[PDB]
């Protein structure tokens, strides 16, 4: 028999948009690999290499078939097993639009724990391949799983990407309830305070969940209705299956605005026999079409849309974002904002050091390894995955992306050490040419730490990745206490010496051995420090031989033994303010509702959060003033003033967390004030928008409070910040972290959670997290960052100072004799024009070699418009200035993610409810460039 | 990456042949059309047609892959949904050899409770559609999963149809271990005592199961170790998987002669994804050959047999057959061969029905209708099914069976109605011309017993089904008292009437409200009797209208009186005389004891009176016997008989007192059998039987009982010095001698257990309106005779029983049918018989002008002096009224010239148009007209 399935939607019909699927965790209870190749399914039956496989082999058979793909990791790993004949046959599906990419990028981010530049980084990975090979632009967005949804989605990775539209499953439980009262699931979307409409993106919320309606799902060995249309055979049921159809269909036609409705026709890994669910679409379209009452097209998210667009009406705003997220009345998912925090620092570190990677391997004339089995970038974009840098895998899972970022973190520290060899010489320069140091966190770094040899020096090379100029304290652990620091010039260098601690050394020996394999030479003896100043995108060199308050600078801290005041003399800025360390106790089910506290949800226990506490250091000197403190034996701090930093550092140690008690427990730190912040508090979009919270209140419906502490919990990437008429109070992480403020003049940051129950969402295992050889519960270190400041001032450090914690400078170290390495290394160095700096407000977020002699650059403006007088204004970048040393042959602007030209980008338009070689920027704004040298 | 998988065998090397293929129940679980289009997977994942798409799909990927398939009732239902692209697809993959067809019936049937002729009907059904879509042989035997295998399926349905091998995975427990020892599981069989070497095949009984090695089951969400052969991913792995695949393949080799091995690659209902499959084993094939140290290839069960075939190696001999089958110490499956009593009658009634319907359906220039749907070829051709007639499958799907075959026989019975009318006139006749009744057996005949209008008759036409003229009685069910019937020539004939009997009539008013629907009108008061005389191929006609010793006859049969039941046989014109008892009996089924869980069940045998009248008079003397309140009998002598009907009913099987019971009839004598009997191989060949003994291997004895029953179609007999005592059956039923001079039959089963062996559902049978376990009605045969006289009657009877009279009525006034109508009438020569040792068991129209016939000799070599010997057919004597143009000998499933017909050759350890026939031959024709 011939089906007819070629119908498209017709004008004064019901249209039902059938949209063939197979969502693909980039790992979640196995493996990336593991979900690809199909092994482990005793953990969980999916196997993506027989979506693609059996998927091709349908769409072949008929041409009115469709399915749309997403996740470019896996794409990319198949099509490189492909035969010629294979890929062929792929290509004709994409051009005949039966396959389509949506979404497109290396995975479906998460959008709560993610930063927008590796957003960018790896949608621009599934983009330029989407390109090259098929030359497809993707027009919609995919974000059907992530756990709510930010400002920075919306406008930056959808509306500026060039997608039309974004379509999603999870919002609000509450919410979802007034969306389908009000038929507003649908809503044109602006992200963006400052671009509004002309960044803006149709967005949709699914009515409930992103699989089929029920009895619609049609996979393999599942226990569906087949649609029986034989007479040969008994049993037929055609007109039963019929009204099925049309029931599901009117049912969601009663909350959807249009004639048009979207039926997501896929599930988790589904289509691992794509033939099943063809033939029942097949027979579907064919005999609801011939009934009559409604219409049924095989249709994708983008032609939806295009319908959508084409009809009659008028649609509700949508403004900010969909954070937090709760899908039932004690189950709000917030506690994944802080989650794996040891595997959310790691990939925030890495991704500063592949930034520089790039930027160095473009100077020294590095080839590009994008695509090459292991590198950084599939690392890095596989970490963005919505349960990896989230936390939500499994614990074998999480362990294998914490391998992969290893193994790209060690192509990309051998890519530094050669750039940095033949840049600095006076390229085919040895990898082992420098020895760099990614653990001073617990004081291991052999090149420091060992001794120098008479008539030699231990040289320090120091770059910074910024395009500005920076100063800062280079800090080493040391074995010798007589050692001298002299600059480039031979000038002796102001020095302090720093002793070691206790806790430090005790991390040492246990974490040198777990991450290194072997138990490291005893504890350092002392920390070294200097302050180096660098030339923006630059270097410079050092040698190093033989021969109660506190605040060497304008900020200053009062302490007891705890944290009293900050203020600063300058500027006239003072608060009382106490910080002190808490835990909230995880809920593990109570008689009104069993959930549990897990690694997405947070519900605290609903009684207070226990105290924890004595001074057991006071240092003052040049370079820093430090507080050490213990708060118990779990739970330890240092503060630290540096020379000329406007902000306190305060450095956390938390672990193990005790369990034995049977609570688990859920670590915060809070900052206690007497500010009048009116139940208001700023927490940024992915590190760059800043979005104003209000406790216990929602724009979009009137909140049902539940949960007072969990419900005021939102996703921090830059940090959070306070204000009323005298101060503003200002906190920035260093890894994605969860953050609130429960009262008013009170900030809290949840730093680590350790908890004793699953909660219930399918990743089966309490979030437990142990490192062992004997094991312990996982210790986390790591630093956030306090200052003060007078209304309207704090903006500039917040931005200032979060791009000098995104982008560090690079040490690299060797030892040589000093007046040999000055004879044949240049000791001072920028790629810049020698008195050229980018402005305060720009950042140099992409610089990378791509195929053939291409270059790929983005310039960032900083800034909102109303943040700074000075800095939130029109601006200007002089290329020519920015690349000194080389010439533009070839300039080009591209979208955002590179696969278009930018001026080639048109928009759809939307009734609302409601309604040289010199590159200008303005606030908020990213321009990308494709360079030719 | 490219994938070398068409590797060949290598001569140096083991190799490990795959062969990819999905088991497919004809119904089981779930009915056969629920299993073709994947419904009600919740009792069992399954779907055919996934199968069939996806292994279609999986072989247009790469021309070396290949995959068998067996059942046409599955294929021949996809085969009419699909497009003419994949149509032509699939005859470019059948012609390359990508998919080869083995077995190629309709189904895949049982062996032990099947009937040669229902076997050869439906393997025609699919070999003719093989033949004409794709002009293909099959060459392999399939019967992976049959409990146990029959003599005939080695000769007859396997070396006869033209296969050169057959595969199975079944066989006693016991004797698998000794044919590992031996490495004798694969033999040359030769299953015919009277062909030997003429009618031999290579028998492959495979080391355990019909699926693959431990870890290389690949269906699709099954938790298998993927073969991961990319660098580019962690965790490859062909050491490791290229490993398995050796350990496997050199366990397997250590209990297989030559080099070469098979593989099933498949187990039930797999591939439902079948790429899933092949991947691994493309790149098994690739990694494996290039380790070297053993050889995979794609294959297939006939190019395996070819390699064992080139071998240089002689084989041990197979004789005889494998029942009865056992898997266990407790655990013999022998309780199917009477499972479900009532759906084998039922089949084998409509069989013989079928046969009739063709004869006259062929005569009246009726056109065939094999392939059409829910035609009786397509249900009958189902109930042969290994879970069907067997009575192994689910309760519902049963139900589905009987009405599948409900329907095709009510289609029969319409063409059986108009061809009569044609033929019998002097075809465009409705069906309405004749009405038929097809339950007699609870006295319910609506055209007999109504009323006749005065100046009219009943009149009976009466058609003979077999090549032999015949004398019966028939029995039909009336409501007045001084009825004359007449034969066509205005004679009256003697007629007896008989009294309606409690037993029936309740019987009549519980079950024809079960089967039709509405209560029945009043019980008929009398059976009117008389004996017809007809013609072979032909019909007589009647005209019904308004006006303790036994034995009319030479058999007697002696009756306690004081007890009722049987005492003593005897014949008074040929002497012979013995003692006999008979009884009714059941064994209690076992639930398993704390040794051994093992219950009886549908599959698993595991066992733990009064002469209520006498009735005498010219055409039958009877006994009824009450042996309980659920069983009873009519011992019956009719006129002309030469033995005696013994009519039974059975149930309910009261099963309250929690216990399973399992009904048996006892005939006890004092002969001196010296533990061996004789039981037919389905419905032909006589094989000889010895109590608690197996030929091929020591039997350690664990159930004297139980493994002692073996599978009756024909019937059953014993013998000594003196006499031999004959028994035949009306249906499948399991017979056994667990004494000397003793033999029993299993009449009806009903268990309180499931025997765990899949089916899930306790051999419990009801009838629900209120709800009481179903009962059984049948007759089986006893006679009596001397030593080598007693074959004629078993052999005569056999196909007496098989085929019957069918009667067709109406109500007319005499004179002006007789003057409308040919009273009677043969299609033969007027005074031609066929031989008494021959039977006519196809005659049937196919497509166009041909027409397909079959003559069977009845007997073997030793039976009968006069019978046992070559005999001759005059085919145009057999065609009177038809002018024979064209004649073709064809094989016995009509696929191949007879002439045309190729042999292997094996070394075996221990070595005008008139149709002559040997014994035991069948001879198949194309004929044109
Ligand atoms: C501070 O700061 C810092 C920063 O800096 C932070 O962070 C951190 O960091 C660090 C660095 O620094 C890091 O570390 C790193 O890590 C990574 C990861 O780790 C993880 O994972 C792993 C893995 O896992 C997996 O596996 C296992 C086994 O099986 C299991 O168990 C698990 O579960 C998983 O599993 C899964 O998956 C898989 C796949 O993958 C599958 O198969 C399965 O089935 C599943 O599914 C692990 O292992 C680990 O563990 C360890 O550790 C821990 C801790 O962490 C503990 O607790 C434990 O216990 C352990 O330990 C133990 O053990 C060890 C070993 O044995 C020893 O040693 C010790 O001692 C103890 O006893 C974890 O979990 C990793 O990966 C890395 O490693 C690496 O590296 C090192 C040096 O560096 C060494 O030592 C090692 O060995 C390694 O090496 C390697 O790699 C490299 C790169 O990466 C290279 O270069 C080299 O060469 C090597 O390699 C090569 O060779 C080899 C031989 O040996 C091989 O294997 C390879 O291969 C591969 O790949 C390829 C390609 O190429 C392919 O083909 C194949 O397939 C393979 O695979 C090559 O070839 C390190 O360690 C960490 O992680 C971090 N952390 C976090 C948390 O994240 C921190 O945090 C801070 N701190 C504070 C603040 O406090
Ligand atoms: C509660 O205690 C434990 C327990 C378990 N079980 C049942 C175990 C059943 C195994 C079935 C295996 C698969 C094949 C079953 N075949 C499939 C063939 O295609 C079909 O034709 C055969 O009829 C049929 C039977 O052999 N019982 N009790
Ligand atoms: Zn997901
Ligand atoms: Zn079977």
């Amino acid at each position: 028999m011939k089906y007819n399935t070629g119908a498209g939607t017709v004008p004064e019909q019901l249209n039902v948009h059938l949209v063939p699927h197979s969502h693909d965790d980039v790992g979640w209870l196995k493996t990336v690999d593991q979900y690809y190749v199909g092994s482990e399914n005793y953990i969980q039956e999916a196997c993506v290499e027989n979506v693609l496989d059996s998927v091709v082999m349908s769409l072949q058979r008929d041409p009115n078939r469709k399915f749309v793909f997403g996740e470019m990791a896996f794409f990319h790993r198949w099509w490189l097993e492909q035969t010629p004949e294979t890929k062929e046959l792929v290509r004709k599906l994409v051009k005949a639009g039966q396959l389509e990419f949506v979404n497109g990028g290396w995975c479906m981010h998460d959008e709560a724990t993610t930063h927008y530049i590796d957003m960018i980084d790896h949608t621009t990975l599934g983009h330029r391949f989407i390109q090259e090979q098929f030359n497809k632009i993707p027009r919609a967005g995919w974000q059907i799983d992530p756990f709510g949804h930010s400002a920075v989605q919306g406008y930056l990775l959808g509306a500026e990407l060039g997608f039309d539209s974004v379509h999603f499953a999870r919002i609000d439980y509450q919410d979802r309830e007034k969306r389908k009262a009000e038929k507003s699931l649908e809503v044109v979307w602006r992200g963006s305070k400052t671009f509004g409409s002309s960044a803006q993106i149709f967005a949709n919320a699914f009515p409930g969940h992103y699989g089929p309606p029920n009895g619609f799902n049609f996979e393999v060995r599942n226990n569906f209705v087949p649609l029986q249309d034989d007479p040969r055979l008994f049993d037929t049921n055609v007109e039963e299956r019929v009204q099925n159809f049309i029931d599901a269909a009117l049912t969601q036609a009663k909350i959807t605005r249009t004639n048009h409705i979207m039926w997501t026709m896929g599930d988790d890994f589904q289509y691992q026999y794509a033939e099943s669910w063809f033939k029942q679409m097949d027979k579907l379209i064919h005999h609801v079409n011939k009934d009559g009452r409604v219409n049924a097209l095989y249709s994708t998210p983008s032609i939806y849309t295009e319908a959508k667009n084409a009809a009659n009406q008028t649609w509700p705003l949508k403004i900010d974002d969909y954070f937090p997220y709760a899908d039932g009345r004690n189950a709000y998912w917030t506690g994944f904002y802080t989650s794996r925090s040891a595997l959310k620092d790691y990939v925030r570190m890495l991704s500063g050091y592949y930034l520089a990677t790039r930027q160095l391997g473009f100077f020294a004339g590095k080839k590009s390894t994008k695509y090459h089995a292991f590198d950084l970038a599939d690392a890095l974009g596989i970490a963005q995955h919505h349960d990896a840098v989230s936390g939500t895998a499994k614990q074998h899972t999480t362990n294998d992306y914490a391998k992969r970022l290893a193994i790209g973190a060690s192509k990309a520290e051998a890519v530094v050490s050669s750039s940095l060899a033949c840049l600095t010489s006076k390229c085919s320069a040895p990898a082992s040419a420098f020895s760099q140091c990614h653990l001073f966190n617990i004081s291991y770094c052999p090149p420091t730490e060992s001794s120098i040899p008479d008539d030699k020096s231990l040289v320090v090379v120091v770059y910074n990745p910024l395009g500005w100029s920076r100063n800062e304290i280079v800090r080493i652990p040391v074995n010798d206490a007589n050692l001298v620091v002299k600059d480039s010039s031979g000038n002796k260098l102001e020095v302090q010496y720093v002793e070691m601690d206790d806790v430090t050394a005790n991390l040492r020996s246990f974490y040198v051995k777990a991450y290194e394999g072997e138990v490291p030479k005893d504890a350092d003896v002392y920390w070294s420090l200097f302050k180096a100043s660098v030339p923006p995108l630059g270097w410079s060199t050092y040698f190093i031989s033989e021969a109660l308050n506190i605040g060497p600078g304008d900020l200053k801290m009062s302490f007891s033994g705890q944290l009293k005041r900050m203020y600063n003399s300058k500027t006239g800025v003072d608060i009382p303010i106490q910080q002190n360390y808490l835990w909230y106790e995880s809920s593990e089910g109570d008689f009104s509702d069993y959930q549990a506290s897990g690694a997405y949800i947070f519900r605290p226990n609903g009684q207070p959060p226990p105290h924890t506490s004595s001074v057991t250091r006071v240092t003052r000197g040049p370079l820093v003033d430090e507080v050490h403190q213990k708060f118990n034996s779990w739970i330890s701090q240092v503060t630290r003033l540096y020379k000329d930093k406007d902000h306190a550092e305060i450095e956390f140690t938390i672990g193990p967390i005790p369990t034995d008690d049977g609570v688990g427990k859920e670590v915060i730190t809070r900052m206690t004030s007497t500010m009048a912040t009116n139940k208001e508090f700023y927490t940024d979009s992915n590190g760059r928008d800043f979005l104003k919270r209000v406790r216990d209140y929602r724009e979009d419906w009137p909140l049902e409070v539940t949960q007072p502490v969990a419900g005021n919990y939102y996703p921090l990437n830059l940090g959070i910040y306070t204000k009323d008429e005298k101060s503003e109070f200002s906190v920035l992480v260093d890894r994605a972290t969860g953050g609130a403020s429960i009262k008013d003049g009170e900030v809290e940051l949840m730093l680590h959670r350790r908890t004793i129950r699953d909660d219930g969402r399918g990743v089966g295992e309490p979030l437990d997290e142990q490192v062992c050889m004997t094991c312990e519960g996982l210790t986390v270190r790591g630093n956030y960052y306090l200052s003060i400041h007078k209304p309207a001032a704090g903006s500039r450090w917040r931005r200032t100072t979060g791009q000098e914690i995104y982008s560090p400078m690079l040490l690299a170290f060797t030892q040589e004799n000093m007046e040999n390495w000055k004879s044949s290394h240049s000791t001072k160095g920028i790629f810049m024009d020698p008195n050229y700096s980018l402005p305060p407000s720009v950042a140099l977020i992409t610089l990378e070699e791509l195929d053939d002699g291409l270059v790929l650059l983005r310039l960032a403006h900083l800034y909102e418009p109303s943040e700074d007088a000075e800095y939130s204004t029109l601006t200007k970048v002089e290329l020519k200035k920015l690349f000194a040393t080389q010439k533009i042959e070839e300039l080009r602007e591209v979208s955002l993610s590179a696969n278009q030209e930018k001026s080639e980008m048109k928009k759809m338009k939307w009734s609302v409810e409601g309604d040289d070689f010199v590159v200008e920027l303005g606030p908020m704004e990213i321009r990308t460039f494709l360079l030719q040298f």
